[PDB]
């Protein structure tokens, strides 16, 4: 019946529009407290996060689902303040990210249980705000700590009911490996996004993870290099390809008839220190829509080469509420 | 007559705010109430049994230090080593212990401290003394850097900002090593290259080493010498693994040795000593905190009522110990002139 948001328990009829792998701030645990001039300021921080997400808000979004895990530096006071700001639901989650510092790389399989547990079951740190689903990363071949990560995750899924969502190296069909591991945990890949996945153009991968009842998150759309490539390291991260050829994916795995296991997102943020200082600067001046991408740019060009009304309803509405239902 | 006066002179920073010089008392230059990682301690606090059992745990543990005698810890955990300074803040009041808090960083820095310049690391620094630590306005009296063997890349950016934070403030710097690969030297070099003075940088950990020869040539530079380990021994642990890896096999009476070495090769004045104990620990094996305290139960109070008598009936003279423990910390740790 009901998803925990930072603002508490909210019905499925009420997430509406909703996209499903966002963040307020990509950052580092504890560095948001610890360094806030980083960002100008948290005030700024705030001011230019409440402002993207009306935006969003105007655009048609009412939920985001903010993937960021503890070891990305997810502030939950922060997505609740800027959720209450800009009156769009925050989905929390719990998990691990790609860096994970020494008190949670030396822990067991059932450490990290019990931890995923604590997030979705009692809150996060001590604010009553509970998880709404649980985020897990791989970059190519698991790391044996990540192994042991995807297990947690999915033992913590299977206790609650709250969804499981990945992060990819998709070039390397990581989505295979984390199902197979998923799998071998009883898990059921209904309650699986395996994301990133638009950051391949290897349509067969994709279609045969859909085949075995994976939902497959096209979550980088705006996520391009074109025009900044005398800028290396924001090539490195953002890639080569247009949002066109992203978003193509997307009117692919309709037309092959997935289109009740597409998740679309921007892969957005507000803040982000984990990577070169200048990053958040050169996202923005390619894409100032931030968050509102997917509505307004993503929808138009698909309505325009037929995709209908419904689809695009079914894809942005019916799907994130049955992914983050818990059952 | 200056050593008496209390009421007034100048000052260090600690959690409960400023300090005259001769408050500081006997102090233990490394330790840590709680090792563990950035936002941990406030994401998990059940890994401790609770918050209130870890805070309580730690004021239990300094007031049987201070009991001993000592009066002023230095708490050179990091951000990336889990520092906490508002546990700090509590465990220093409901204890009456100075404390002392860290700024730099260890050898776990998240991406967001990875991917930073030295001029950026600077800044932080220079934040966490000048304007003080996350909100709370407590500002951090010495810096904390690491390296683990030869320094990587990032590692010497963080001996060079550390540096600069110390020239530009006056606090002091102190390190971590692999003393058996001779860490001190590479970073003496990279701090003399700042043009820091060698009398403001502890070279910790030195007391993992047999090499009297490393010690003594840093010692007789001006470089402090930080044998801050001395109660870490795994003797009697041997079927333990990860005890014996973290702790070493080597006698707590082997180390303190080391420091009457020291003293007889005439540099009482370069040394520090401490216990580098703590009250919680996460960024290791679940559990070792446990293991460490059954046979350490003295803690923090390892130094004043196990090392001292040893020392004194080996021939140290009671002034010596005073004049490490008291006079050699307070030098050390008040600040200089900014550059
Ligand atoms: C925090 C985000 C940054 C990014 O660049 O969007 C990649 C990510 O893996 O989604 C994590
Ligand atoms: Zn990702
Ligand atoms: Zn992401
Ligand atoms: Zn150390
Ligand atoms: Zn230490």
């Amino acid at each position: 019946d009901r998803i925990n948001t930072v603002r508490g328990p909210i019905t499925i009829s009420e997430a509406g529009f909703t996209l499903t792998h966002e963040h307020i701030c990509g950052s580092s645990a504890g560095f948001l407290r610890a360094w806030p001039e980083f960002f100008g300021s948290r005030a700024a921080l705030v001011e230019k996060a409440v402002r993207g997400l009306r935006r969003a808000r105007a655009a048609g979004v009412r939920t985001i689902v903010d993937v960021s895990t503890f070891d990305a530096g997810r502030d939950v006071s922060l997505l609740a303040e800027v959720s209450r700001a800009a009156d769009v639901h925050i989905v929390a989650a719990t998990g691990l990210w790609e860096d994970p510092p020494l008190s949670m790389r030396l822990r067991s399989v059932e450490e990290l249980t019990q931890f995923f547990l604590r997030e979705i079951q009692y809150g996060i740190e001590d604010t009553g705000i509970r998880a709404g689903i649980i985020k897990v990363a791989t970059q190519g071949k698991a790391t044996p700590f990540q192994e042991l990560v995807l297990r947690a995750a999915a033992r913590a899924s299977l206790a609650t009911g709250v969804p499981v969502t990945t992060h990819t190296f998709a070039s390397q069909r990581d989505g295979e490996q984390q199902a197979a591991i998923f799998e071998s945990e009883g898990l059921s890949p209904s309650r699986v996004c395996i994301g990133h996945s638009d950051d391949t153009d290897d349509l067969s991968y994709l279609t045969a993870l859909a085949a075995r009842g994976y939902l497959i998150g096209l979550d980088g759309i705006p996520h391009s290099a074109i025009g900044l490539e005398d800028n290396a390291s924001a090539s490195a991260l953002l890639g080569n390809r247009s949002w066109q050829t992203r978003a193509l994916l997307i009117k692919a795995l309709i037309d092959q008839g997935y289109m009740k296991q597409i998740l679309v997102s921007n892969d957005w943020l507000f803040g982000f220190s984990s990577y070169v200082t200048n990053i958040m600067d050169v996202m923005d001046s390619v894409n100032p829509d931030g968050m509102a991408f997917i509505p307004l740019r993503v929808i138009p060009f698909l309505r325009e080469k037929g995709v209908p009304q419904e689809t695009l309803a079914g894809i942005t509405v019916t799907n994130p509420a049955r992914f983050l239902s818990p059952t």
